[PDB]
């Protein structure tokens, strides 16, 4: 029977993630992926100006993302395309970031991320009425392949895949223990138990410089029909 | 692909709306078709609106006392506003709420048109209060308000014709007077309308439902946010 | 007509709010805050979310337990809690109240103490804020003279700490007071829930929406 | 005390479901121009029935196509019962999970005495199959039908003398005919009724919501929970 | 494998709950300043139980109109029980429903025992009805009551050696009056106890939360569903 | 007329449910789309969703698509929506979604099924065979459900572990075993038939047994 000690604030936060980051990779290691685990955390987490679904982007010219684990997306301005949780249909100006859960974070891994990611970020996002923002993409994983950890090898596979902004993979978590992001042009890593704390306030610190998303004459979705 | 599925998606659910307001309607002693239930359209239109509208049936209520009608779809915002302790199906609407009301009736014809009309006249005669809070260092927003959206959604259309010369001199009958005027309208046998543009633009067949709901989207959206104001101007008259 | 549904709509919910502290008022352990915040999160615009929790700031301080906290969720994350055990950052707190037996000078002076362990946190300016309202919910006032002279003395000598301060009250039998015009006023009866939720809600329109700040300085110290 | 704020819970709600079927009867015109809103009557017996009962506004439907009128507040299974793939506010109900049917009115008077019998008539000559899976002779008690329960909720009664003799003398008259039988009633300002002893039982007053609510759940619970049949019933002909 | 999936899912959420009972504990000076939060226990037996129980926090009432104290957690029933239309956090539920009740405490010692005792003894003392509604044929099935289960839960155990013999002795003393029986416990920091089997039976460490759940299962179990009876004994008194 | 009602509510949402799978098909199916309609559909006893099956010696089944399972008298083992751990104990049925009906993804939902069936189910205090099945867009052969079809369904139901008591393609076909005959559908009502017959099966097994659920915690320490 455990000695638990008196408890303050600061590390009540810290276990209230940090307990979390063990229970998401307890059930993401036994899945071996189902996103779900992970989709009712950051929803849980997200402020109400964000929604978090598993679902494909579409855009005006009827052209199709393929299917995303977790698309972060606005529906407080945005109609639903009477789509229900679990299998939504979300218009890519809605959108503000994509996350592809995946059992590890290694090469393979993160090429079929970054291919995800360029689905998104090659359709087509209407101006008529604005500044159109980056779409954020990122990868979610247990572990990670390399015996660097997220070091020289990985580092070195963001570089060669630097070139492609479609591809570009901005943040990951290994709910193991690892972050990184480059949110700060530097690419930044962390360790240990605040991994998901720290990839969780991250995010929502890019997304909060984003704003939202800029607001648009949806018909342009109707144009082309009669 | 992506736009085929975007037109099956409001299709079918423009035949399953249709089937489902037919199987609604009351049985009548003299032969005719009956009235409807609105309940399904309800939630069909409160999936896909974003969720800074809200939409329910229920009575619109001004800070001078008075009542609209019952209105079968009030389209209103949460966001800012206070509820006044109502419910799902019954609920109590400050008027500064209120972007647009919609009435469910069994089939587009004079009868129903100039009902929709009275039920839109009896929400947009409420007053709507342009006090608003104390601002002591910023810059005064001027309430400048809106005019309510109203409307009609119905099973089919009586004229044979459709949505034609004679429902179009019905229509701008009907809204000769701005407090009637009513704005848009669907039949989910397939037409819809709206002088959104001045103009009567008019559609028909299995894109009925999506125009009319992006219409309406796109007119809801030239509205912005109702403008803040007192809610304190309810309770001023009060013991 | 509309006026007269508007006064019954409240009141009648005044009323099963009394009849519910009543009798947890007899059965007591605190009262039973749970009716108050269904009545008020029902009422409130949803860019205002109330429950019971702990307020938290950056730095690592906690409030007291607080029967209702009004903050935001819009834009401020949520620290992985749940329903009626809120964790709440003190950056997104518009205000609190506390649920109680009686309105009093121990039970005002409780409300006080909780208001302060509230105002006392840090609130981050990492990218001006507002003074936190807060409040006192009771079924009844003690003195047979109602919310009078000893009620007046006894609010104003807490309220000259400004972190003990008390803006408002409601007494669900019939009383309601704020002092949101500077002068405190004093209503009774039928009407006390509605002109205290009204006049709640035109103080936190006042306030504005809680100020966007870098939530990261809540994970600035984490290694 | 503990019987008080049982009163009080019931009584209070009582005055609400009053004061909001006053406003919903005037703004349409005593239900002429509009159905008296039935929203705030279903979210009160909804909750305060136990969970085994669903309550919704609907139509009834039978295997053999027909269907009854609309009604205001059906009572039925859904734990056993399969669901037509609806949504709240419009269900659309098989006859065998049906339990009771309420109408919400504007006055308990003959004519909406004749009304709502009417339209438990719609509901009761529906047919109910006794076709059960694995229907060996000899191996299970035969499925038998309970009578389904029927009544109407309003505003207030018309009468001079309240639920006096005019309207027990009308209650018989439509009830003579086992479809049309009106079991109870409830008017909000104050009085409710019932046959469920043989007798015409009648309260008035501040309990006129909790003893309509309690006899109709001791009503209920004699029935026992729906009969299991058969549900393929529905495909069989298609 | 599965079995540590299901230990690591239940021991991960005796850490959750330990660590808010202590930030609790912590903020309330050891329920001194406030009650210790029930609502986290509340939210976690809520989902492991069947959902043929409910389990919310109320007060116990009888056809006689007695109540009894405030209950953190009475698990009872409402799929054949009516509701006395209350809301989530304050039930009023009547004594024929009611399967157990369990107490939030700061810690396990003797006078937090002793306080758990009195409320489930303030349960124990309702009046319960063995009034039966007799079916269309004229027959009622008469039934019988089960006695119901009373624990207590908490953080810690302050005897230094835990649920040991101070601890035993003092469980039997209160044991002794059937009325403040508490028949099971939970220390969340990794202990827990019960008499379900007519002996103690204690177990300590990672897999208390998932013991005391599954052990309590079984026991609720054995009682089977509450009894059927006439809930019209609440209005009898009635005018 | 209320059999066209009825008739006319099922086939739309069909045709909804094949333009939907269709769409995840193309892009690759996503089951979430069915799991809400057979939800919406079963009585309130029947709880439906994706997730794990495991019993009380450790052992777990693959992921299955659609678990159907008892809530009533079975405890949850602290999961949720979208991923549940269910004891073995409390399943009605198995369901895998899948682009086509044809050898290879009959084979791929045999083998679910068959992961679910090895489970060891206790009986302290006798079994119902679990139901299995699969659900699809369409089906490969242009027979439809025809002779291969039959043949290739009767080979793979040569091991009770691997039986697939029914399925479903919601372009227009269904068939199942529940008769022991197989029996086949075509065309707008496949989907109402499909659920019909599904639940005249899961009425016939009942209310999953009760059981003494000391069994899963027998062995920690």
């Amino acid at each position: 029977a455990k000695k638990l000690s008196r408890i303050n604030g600061r590390e009540f936060l810290k276990q209230s993630f940090n307990l979390q980051q063990q229970l998401l990779a307890s059930q993401l290691n036994l899945s071996r992926v189902n996103e779900s685990y992970f989709l009712s955390i950051i929803r849980q987490y997200l402020p109400e100006r964000y929604s978090v679904d598993r679902g494909v982007v579409v855009d005006s010219e009827g052209q199709t993302s393929d299917q995303i684990d977790a698309v972060i997306f606005d529906r407080h301005y945005t109609p639903t395309l009477l789509d229900q949780q679990g299998h939504r249909f979300i218009p890519a100006e809605a959108v503000y970031a994509v996350l592809e859960v995946k059992p590890t974070i290694n090469k393979t891994y993160l090429e079929y991320a970054a291919d995800k990611a360029a689905s998104v970020r090659k359709l087509y996002r209407t101006s008529t009425v604005v500044e159109h923002f980056p779409i954020v993409a990122g990868i979610v994983a247990i572990d990670v392949e390399w015996q660097d950890g997220l070091g020289k090898a990985f580092t070195e596979n963001l570089q060669a895949v630097s070139s492609d902004e479609n591809r570009k993979l901005d943040c990951g978590l290994a709910v193991s223990g690892a972050c990184f992001d480059s949110y700060d042009e530097e690419i930044k890593i962390r360790s240990g138990e605040n991994a998901l704390i720290f990839f969780l306030f991250r995010l929502l610190g890019k997304l909060q410089s984003l704003g939202t998303v800029p607001a648009i004459d949806w018909r342009v979705y109707i144009d082309s029909l009669e």
